[PDB]
């Protein structure tokens, strides 16, 4: 009733927002992992 | 008889409306929460 | 005897009509209640 | 009895469009979640 | 006796008609609202 | 004494007979009343 | 008694006939929606 | 006394009989009805 | 009761005949699409 | 009492057993309808 | 006074013997009819 | 008084020892029905 | 009953119309985006 | 009560038995579907 | 009244230790059974 | 007068005490019963 | 009057207290029984 | 129960077996596809 | 029921026609884009 | 009545607030495991 | 007469005043208490 | 006559004041006894 | 009456304090039970 | 009530500690399985 | 189901017919271009 | 309950014994197939 | 269960064995094709 | 409802617009890095 | 209620540890596999 | 649905456009660089 | 629980251990027969 | 909930660090060992 | 498991045999015709 | 979402950076090697 | 976690080391084989 299901609105959102720059922090580890070998053989073949 | 039935409508009625906005209090907490690992998982796949 | 028995009639039907639009002031207010954290809740699983 | 049923109607419709509103704003980032990593791991193949 | 019990019949019977109609137009917006997520979601997969 | 003891049984079984009729024609609106939601929310989980 | 439990029977299963094809008016919507993506990432890979 | 308290096994039983035959009609309706997206929902996958 | 579960069976299985038929219609068009670009690729790496 | 309780015995166990072997009829069809597409896009792979 | 209260003990013990089996008959009857949508509904699930 | 109240231990409990039995006659019925399309779509997702 | 479950019919499906169209535009850039690097990569090896 | 609760047991288990053998038939021919352009394309490569 | 109040105790606890041996026979067969597909489908992929 | 009313006290206590525990032999059966199909489904969900 | 409706207090209370424990004796049975299929379903999934 | 949970084997296994046939009609043209510029290029390098 | 699965049938086969043709539209330019090269470099050789 | 509803808002809410906290620790370590081999694999391909 | 049928209204109602703020603090207990396996669930799922 | 049914005033409503009390201390232990299994059920479903 | 109404509040509460740490050391169990093949199979797929 | 609702402690806890142990022997066997082709395709590509 | 994987017969395979004679007109320009350096070339030597 | 959850153990286990060794003779098949063409290439280089 | 996964085995084996057969009358002419011009060229060195 | 599912795709679709040309600055790397020894191999071979 | 959630975080994350080293002893074992044949190829090309 | 999916097409076709010409720029010199050696030694035979 | 996931890690590693040593006894062979014609052509130039 | 998704953050993280420079020790020896005989053929054609 | 991955020893290693001997028929013919020719210029120059 | 997938951006570009001037330091090395004999046999033929 | 992901680095990096030196042992071969009639002809000339 009235102003008190904005909480669900306010309290879970903000949830995410430290949380997902979070998981990107791990990606950008992710990425150039692959991004690793995919450098050490870059290097080979000529 | 008369202007006394009332209070089952004003007594009552008002047990519920600090009662309800209480109870809301809690889901905000139970939306998240399964929110929560939610917000761990969603991070994972990529 | 005679036109005597018609106050059980008036005096008492009477006594519900306030009180039953009285009663259903309280269900408006309790269909919504458990509707309150359907509402919580309906917003959580996707 | 008679326009007292109404307010099951509009008491608690009423309580959800904030509410559904209120859902949704919640999705916009649980959508864009998933697509935060689709996001970084897209990037990655080529 | 005689012509009577007939008002239990229509006293009450009606006593829904509005009253159904009125539940009714809370499911429309109760389909919608899970029905709600299902559409931001329905969304993300691809 | 005799013949008149019937009067019991005439009198009061047909006191029902347009009554029960009577009941009946409120639950078929009883049945379809929950049958209404049912209806509503049969539709939603597909 | 007699030809009365009928309306149970009438009332009723009508309820949903207009109400089912109702239903699926939804996922032809809902088919497709899914199948919408299904669509513009079908489109992808090649 | 005698042969007396065999009509409320004769009036009575008989009370269903039409009467659940009558039930069913409205499950042939009610199994489908899920069944009905489950029908446009088993279509969607492959 | 007797034979009146049988609608179950009649009234239910029907329901998806037209309708099986009716989702196969879609991978025709489903198997082909990514069907499509295997077609314009399968034609490039000669 | 006595040879009298049997009947809830014979009376309902009974009232399934065609009952049975008619809802599987419907899974006959239910288990191929998904098994439908799983056939249509077992095919695209190769 | 000696061999006469025999007769409440003779007269009314009997009145419910064919009675009782005569309710029995009636149950069988109810246990079935909930047992009937059980058994519509059993069927829908899987 | 004495050695008499002991057909209340005796008449009633003997009701249900043939009756419980037969109440589970039942339940291998009805334990099996749902388990009989858990049976049919256990099979189907390998 | 009558005219009213036509909402759910109404109300609801309207809900995506504006959300489909709201959900493409997302992989017009969602296709491109892999897209994208084919578009890098498909330059290199020549 | 005693030796009754069996049946759940004997009754049934005994329901799958020819059903999962039934089961299984069903993959030799799923196992080798995808196993049959496996089959068409595994010749290609070469 | 005194040690009477024991044979729910003993007369109802074991009516189960039978029976619940009774009811894992039943998911020893119910584990396998998707463990069944799970089996073929576990050979498939390589 | 005197020591004369101790009869009610002892001829009537007396009447239950046997009486009693004669009634509990009842329950025990009366628990179990519902008990007894707790038994049969307890064991169906999983 | 007096000290005498004090057993009211000692006869009774006193009725339950070996008859709960005598309760729960029969819940760690009833908890575990659902709680063993939970336990061989819980097995299953991984 | 019996002999019906045979459907599910007889129904669907045979849903493919035009099926599968008709899957590879469209590989013997798959392996060809590639196989058509394997074919102009095979013939370019001497 | 009856001519009403036929949009998931009509809504949604349309939903690709535009759709695929607009696939293609892309791959005249993908297969062309290694294409590219091919054709800068085929030209070096000699 | 008056300030007491106002436990099962102080009372509950807190029960989570360790426990949350409590959740992720186990995601971490939840997040990582597949992250693990995604990290033993991810070493692999170049 | 007069002013004394008063006390059933003070020497009563106050008998809950205490006691209903009694009972609630029992709920705060009762509603958390599911509340807690909610809340080791609630944790698991992701 | 005079201050004599005083008497009927002090002598009996006492003979409930310590038999109140008395009454209720049967209700703390009747309200946790159900409260009792509620109790080890409540535990159960998480 | 008074200060009596204060045990039922002390008794029962009391009931469950030892009895809900008594609960979740179940889940402790319960969490890590799927949690237990989430880990075997967490272990798998790379 | 007292040290009685340690047993659903006791009694079940222990129910799954042979049980886990029980199921993970399952998966030792379950993550060989696709290893199992794991291990024959990883040896044919070189 | 009966004749309407028929389909994917025909829809699909029909797809490259025009389509792979639409390949070719590529190659006989991809072979002649090398081809085309390897007559400018070829006619250098001598 | 006791040594009865072990049949999970026993009767699922060896389900795969005959089941693996069965996979396998399939990839024997399986690694020589693409195997059989890098056999016949294998030759014509030289 | 038992001799009836040992179709996997026998069905899909099977289906590769004229089928490899096959695959491979296809190289005979595949290393004779590049082995065709080998042959032109091989003859104008000299 | 209304103009609130415009969020998925405001904040969401502007989440790649810095992160593709992001992307791409990657590729500019990529492309030049095999295309760093093609440029120290380039000049070789004279 | 207090710290008795904290062993879902005790008994739990603790499962994995032992279990997660024990993953990656996998691993090492599943790198060089391919890892092997890359060996035996790696040194056939010059 | 509708004039959406036509975003794929123009949002990504336009993608290459400035980007294929800016591929070719990267060949012209790509050509000459063999193509230079091609120069220094074209030149030194005579 | 405990040393039980340690199956996983005894179970499966070792079932490729004879399996790799068996991978490669397959390229001595695979590494001589491009080495077989690697050996008739090494012959023919001088 | 507040600082505790971070150990997602941190613990994860963390685990590649000694992970990838774990990697490329490996390449140090991949992108070596062709170069291995491209050592001994670049050694031979003068 | 156990002696089973040998197949893809015995099998496979064995499908080139025939196989390689079979190349080279192929070079002793592939040897000389270029030989052939040498052998016809051998005898021009004197 | 913000200024979170520059990570990508700027650890992933950066890992090349003194990684391709690594790699060339092999070309170096790796275009005077052939270069090598180029220059023994550079000299011979005068 | 911690010092495992190790292993992937001793097992594998040893499994070449005996491999690489196994390599060239064969080019030692190589070289000389076309320097085998390097050497033949190298004295045919003058």
């Amino acid at each position: 009733m009235d102003f008190n299901p904005s909480e669900v609105a306010s309290q879970v959102t903000n949830y995410i927002q430290a949380i997902a720059a979070a998981g990107v922090g791990v990606l950008a580890l992710a990425i150039g992992l692959s991004a690793a070998w995919k450098y050490a053989k870059r290097f080979l073949k000529g």
